[PDB]
């Protein structure tokens, strides 16, 4: 059974998670205004991977005896000053998550639990793939 | 063209869709915690179901050369008093959707706006749909 420091500490995952999505839409919103269907077909793509993401925490917390709480959810911003800074924000934004998603794994190898530490497993790599494309396709529109 | 008045009311829309399918999460994440699940696979099912509502909305304000703009999104409740209390609390807000679709049709109908009046027959239909499965729960549930 999960501690309730780390329950906490996965609904709070939980809920940003649900903000990543809720973000990578709003993205999508611009690149759509702007007629960039490439890039908001990719930014909603991604919304739908954050939500998945989402619910493998959500059934975890509920496998481990926790329940989950939704929180507000806050407005993404709607603009970026083109394709790269909106590709920044999302790569500045992912670093955010890979620190979250590493203070739970410092939390969960305090409390020696081994099973929310290999639960975790699959987000840190989950989250190098993601930085690396997000990095690719930077590289690619580059100057 | 959509005037600025029936976009801001469909934009308004889809953020109200985006808000009912967190709160049919929320309402899984109750019936979760008392180990109902085949009541919290019905909710995660409509949230689910609310989404792909909210992006019809989405790529129609795009069809009509317009843009969205996400909103915050509320805290749902997280907690009610049994099962008949929450789906009571799923037929009311429901009903509280069929209006805001409503008023939509009648601005659309006062604009002559034809193609937005075709748009929102689906959701008219669909409304009767979902409020007629609650009130079937309901009624199963009852006494
Ligand atoms: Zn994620
Ligand atoms: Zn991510
Ligand atoms: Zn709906
Ligand atoms: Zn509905």
């Amino acid at each position: 059974v999960i501690s309730e420091k780390v329950r906490k500490a996965l609904n709070d995952q939980l809920n940003r998670e649900i903000y990543s999505s809720y973000l990578y839409l709003s993205m999508a919103t611009y690149f759509d205004a702007e007629g960039f269907k490439g890039f908001a077909h990719w930014m909603k793509k991604q919304a739908q991977e954050e939500l998945t993401h989402a619910m493998k925490f959500y059934e975890y917390i509920y496998e481990r005896g926790g329940r989950v709480e939704l929180e507000a959810i806050e407005k993404p911003p709607s603009n970026w000053n083109g394709i790269k800074d909106a590709f920044e924000a999302a790569l500045k934004h992912e670093e955010f998550v890979t620190q979250s998603i590493y203070n739970i794994l410092e939390l969960a190898h305090e409390e020696k639990d081994h099973a929310t530490v290999s639960f975790l497993k699959w987000f840190v790599d989950e989250q190098v793939e993601e930085e690396d494309q997000v990095r690719e396709i930077l590289d690619l529109l580059e100057k």
